[PDB]
């Protein structure tokens, strides 16, 4: 055995043993239990970066334990190749998106493997292969055939200087965020997954989720928003009847969630597309400016409770029917026209919004709720305003005195009986639109006829291929200008027709992947029967919680998708969900005429630390805050270079040790060398005990006659065992384990294990401390294991718990008093001549 630890010496071999052994490559063996550990895939964009090292080595600890205890584990990669990224490598580099795409992923695919994950590389996919999407291209046209999927026009942010669809984000004061022109809103024909008639479904079924964070349930819970509500029709005034035609002559019809306070409403508001708006508008210039204004609108959900709401009263009326106050009509920014009937009621006195906008315009607010003998103050908001449990309704006449529910079904009674309203769920989920002005994804295989229509490709003729030779523009989408690729035949009349040039999003390769690694090489479908009922569910689930909300509900939506299908045999797609937290890392600049500097290529002084310097040169530098890792910033550290610099097993050490996958991970050099350190420390401690005397049979059974100093080491080794497989099992908290076997290395360093027994202790102890923190630096693990132990590590399997190592000594005595019944003598007098072990006498 070589004295000093040495990772690029030992890692390659150890990976060359496992791929001989072909321990990752696992098939649909019946035989063993089936384990499904999954990290969300990444994006090929050239390198991997530290949240990719994180997330990854979470999920092949994970993997690594069940291994070890037996399961037959599937850890499948890939690559989620389409979308922006290739194509902007391409107007900057003048390349093709796929070859650039390809590149990066055999590249990529390098750097995975040295870092030694357990990964079943045969089930490897790529979702810009035509293998891989013409299987979503299949399941477009099977739901575009049962109304799933339709076509239906939509308004977009169309940018006229760069020629491109921008999305919302990408619109600041109006104008892009490249170009910086004035968006042009224009409705153009999109295609849109039916999502919302599954809303009910994906709510509910949230619900099973019992391994699931709950934050992320709630996110989604809220993002579904579902609410039961009440329509309310509010009679127009026989005075402001101008203008208006049909129903909008007779009423003004709102949706609310509080119908319990509509004897509180002091007003109404409309959406500026409203009729109403419209009418009123028409003699006044500034209505129409505020309707122009609101229109002109680009604000993303993340900005909408953050915006200023801001109202315009309209000089319209009509007539609350329940009480008969006549309630002015504003128009308001805050309505959304698409949302409910673009017309709400406003409470100010139970409805925080309606308190806040109410302030601003001094409008009336009227108390008809109260909680206990709370002090209403019309002046000053307070939480129980909106207290829907526990209120009791006041000022509502022949209401008074009812809870929440009570007075719903009262008002809703009112309401049916006059033709005033009813109750109504609304959902806030909108239809996922999927259609994308871009090159580089999978085509939508629809067919444009002047005679056929809108015609699916036909299952024979999918896949419709993305041409790869292909350099994007940059003045509109390049599929669109390429009559080689959308001039064709129809499919049902033989006629000429045009391929849509739209691509789909991106979202759409990342909703079913997981059920494509089931079976990557099936010619005849999404998966095959066989695998999808073997491998059922993805068990365990790692990725970022940026994910949290759009990514998890797509995947839920499209396994309900292909399960209706017949596809696939489960409701839910992943049954644990683990979220990583991001990782952060101090920022340098030096200011010009700022250049942010990367930390790997600046050095810092000390003391016994004074500032810090560039390495090429000498000249000072900049030390800024600490953020996450970002282009932005410069502030990324390159996992290639702590490999290079440390090994693979240290890399992955410091992930898992530095800070639970939740919490935010800080770059640290100082903990970079400390994980290093300990690598070597487990190294020399191995050497050091095979230096003595070589390996002998590890202590097994009876441990009766060991002495107390050996028995205390089992106990802690046993202990140690237990906490550690709770720590990967249950708790998914990496670094208390890493610290519970460091524990047991430093009581062995204070025990004299030089004994004949002392050595088979020794031997236990040490068997076990490799075989524990294997899942977490398998490289120097599997090699020391092979100088300790001539089996197959993977064969000798999980440690343990021997529970008579944790059993306490038991010694009794008997404690007279009279002669009739230091260390004895202290409890029994918690209960004088003491003879040893047998026997204490309380001589007074
Ligand atoms: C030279 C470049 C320097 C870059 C510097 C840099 C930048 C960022 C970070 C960073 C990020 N996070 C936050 C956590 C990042 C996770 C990384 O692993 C996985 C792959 O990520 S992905 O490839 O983005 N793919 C995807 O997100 C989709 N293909 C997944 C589908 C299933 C939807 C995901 O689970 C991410 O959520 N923490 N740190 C660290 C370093
Ligand atoms: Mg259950
Ligand atoms: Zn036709």
């Amino acid at each position: 055995m070589q004295e000093h630890y040495q990772p690029a010496a030992i890692e390659p071999a150890a990976q060359k043993k496992w791929d001989d052994a072909r321990i990752s490559n696992v098939s649909e063996d019946a035989s063993k239990p089936k384990y499904y550990c999954l990290s969300m895939f990444p994006y090929p964009s050239g390198k991997l970066h530290m949240g990719h090292v994180r997330n990854y080595t979470i999920g092949d600890v994970l993997s690594r334990f069940k291994l070890l205890n037996g399961f037959n584990v599937m850890q499948p990669m890939g690559w989620d190749a389409f979308g922006m990224p290739a194509e902007n490598a391409a107007m900057k580099n003048n390349v093709a998106p796929a070859a650039w795409t390809y590149d990066n992923i055999e590249y990529m695919k390098t750097q995975l493997k040295s870092l030694g994950f357990a990964v079943d590389w045969e089930r490897e996919v790529a979702t810009c292969k035509p293998e891989y999407y013409r299987w979503e291209q299949w399941l477009f046209t099977k739901l575009f055939e049962k109304g799933i999927v339709y076509r239906k026009n939509g308004t977009v942010n169309w940018d006229p200087v760069d020629q491109t669809v921008l999305a919302n984000e990408q619109v600041i004061d109006g104008r892009g965020w490249r170009s910086g022109a004035l968006i042009e809103k224009r409705e153009i024909p999109m295609y849109y997954f039916k999502i919302t008639d599954y809303a009910e479904e994906l709510l509910n079924d949230l619900d099973k989720l019992e391994h699931w964070p709950e934050q992320v349930k709630t996110m989604q819970r809220n993002w579904i928003g579902k609410s039961r509500g009440m329509t309310v029709r509010f009679a127009v005034s026989d005075d402001s009847k101008q203008g208006l035609e049909g129903d909008y002559a007779k009423f003004l019809q709102v949706y609310t969630t509080r119908p319990d306070t509509l004897m509180g409403a002091t007003y109404v508001a409309v959406a500026a597309e409203h009729p109403l708006a419209t009418a009123a508008a028409a003699d006044k210039p500034e209505l129409q400016a505020f309707i122009a204004e609101c229109k002109a609108g680009s604000v993303a959900e993340a900005d909408m409770a953050t915006m200023e709401k801001k109202g315009v009263p309209t000089g319209r009326y009509v007539v609350n029917p329940l009480n008969g106050d006549k309630l002015e009509v504003w128009i308001a920014n805050y309505v959304l026209w698409g949302y409910g009937d673009g017309a709400v009621m406003a409470v100010p006195a139970h409805d925080e919004r309606d308190f806040e906008f109410a302030a601003k315009y001094n409008l009336p607010k009227k108390q008809v709720i109260a909680v206990g003998d709370n002090a209403f103050d019309a002046n000053r908001w307070q939480e129980w305003y909106g207290d829907k449990e526990n209120g009791v309704l006041v000022n509502s006449g022949d209401l008074d005195g009812l809870d929440f529910q009570t007075a719903f079904d009262a008002v809703a009674a009112k309401l049916q009986s006059q033709g005033a309203g009813e109750p109504k769920t609304q959902y806030r989920l909108r239809d996922w639109g999927i259609s994308r002005q871009r090159y580089w994804g999978c085509p939508i295989p629809i067919v444009h006829c002047e005679k056929c229509g809108n015609v699916p490709v036909p299952a024979d003729q999918l896949p419709v291929v993305l041409p790869e030779n292909v350099v994007p523009d940059g003045m509109g989408s390049p599929l669109a200008k390429m009559p080689e690729f959308y001039e064709t035949s129809c499919p049902c009349c033989g006629g000429a027709a045009k391929r849509e040039t739209d691509t789909m999003d991106t979202f759409i390769e990342s909703s079913w992947y997981f059920f494509r690694y089931m079976s990557p090489k099936f010619s005849d479908g999404m998966v095959s029967a066989e695998s999808a009922k073997y491998w059922g569910a993805v068990d365990q689930y790692i990725g970022g919680i940026e994910h949290a909300i759009l990514h998890l509900l797509y995947a839920r939506f499209f396994t309900k998708l292909m399960r209706d299908e017949g596809l696939v045999n489960v409701d839910e797609p992943f049954e644990r969900l683990l979220t990583q937290g991001m990782v952060v890392c101090e920022t340098y600049y030096r200011e010009n005429d700022k250049d942010w500097i990367n930390p790997a290529d600046v050095e810092l002084t000390f003391d016994d630390p004074v500032s810090a310097v560039l390495k090429a040169d000498g000249l000072p530098v900049v030390i800024s805050g600490t953020e996450k890792m970002s282009k932005s910033k410069n502030n990324g550290v390159d996992p290639q270079e702590l490999i290079n610099a440390y090994g693979a097993d240290t890399a992955r050490l410091f992930m898992m040790f530095a800070a639970p996958p939740e919490q935010s991970l800080e770059w640290s050099d100082s903990g970079v060398e400390g994980a290093h350190r300990f690598l070597r420390r487990l190294w020399r401690t191995v050497y050091e005990y095979l230096k003595q005397g070589g390996a002998v049979k590890a202590f097994a059974g009876n441990q009766d006659g060991l002495s107390k100093e050996l028995k205390d080491l089992r106990h802690k080794l046993h202990s140690t065992t237990a906490k550690v497989s709770d720590d990967y099992g249950r708790r998914q908290q990496f670094n208390t384990a890493i610290a519970a076997v460091m524990e047991l290395l430093n009581q062995y360093d204070k025990t004299d294990t030089g004994s004949e027994q002392g050595r088979a202790v020794a031997q236990e102890v040490l068997e076990a401390a490799v075989r524990l923190l294997w899942p977490i630096v398998p490289h120097i693990c599997e090699t020391l294991w092979s100088e300790l132990n001539g089996a197959k590590l993977w064969e000798a399997g999980w440690p343990t718990v021997d529970e008579a190592a944790l059993v306490k000594s038991e010694i009794e005595v008997m404690v007279q008093v009279n002669g009739k019944l230091a260390d004895l003598e202290a409890a029994a007098l918690a209960n004088i001549i003491v003879v040893p072990g047998r026997l204490v006498n309380i001589v007074v």
